[PDB]
RNA sequence: GAAAUACCACCCUGGCGCGGCUGGGGGCCUAACCCUCGGAUGGGGGGACAGCGCUUGGCGGGCAGUUUGACUGGGGCGGU
């Protein structure tokens, strides 16, 4: 519950195979948004069930609430 | 209410837009090919077909080459 308050963000693919989560604030340092995007990269990557065959992380992006929507290459 | 609603995200059920891949089929030719003409190496009919080469799957006695056991007061049929 502690992390629920200090920083949490969970995972849960919805009906069609997708997840959503907070990985950086708006006015928040760029490098930061980067790092969190990352921690998510990882835990997600881990969750990756062994039932995957091929292009698993199909579409990975950053989009806001009411705003822009652009994919990100969590590689670089 | 099992869900909440703005406007921005991804993902599907379903139909239409367009584009790269490739599956299905319907039309005279034509120059390879075949038959060709009818008295000439030029004309004629057919022509991308089937002839034919190879690889494919399948009918398939017409053919080939084997096999279709031992016991048991014969063999076999009967038993086993």
């Amino acid at each position: 519950i502690r992390e629920i308050k200090a920083g949490r963000i969970e995972f849960r693919n919805d009906k069609t195979g997708a997840i959503h989560a907070p990985v950086g604030k708006a006015s928040f340092p760029p490098e930061k948004l980067a790092d969190n995007i990352r921690a998510f990269i990882r835990a997600l990557e881990a969750h990756k069930p062994e039932g995957a065959k091929g292009t698993f992380l199909r579409s990975v992006y950053v989009t806001t609430t009411m705003g822009p929507s652009v994919r990100i290459n969590p590689h670089s």
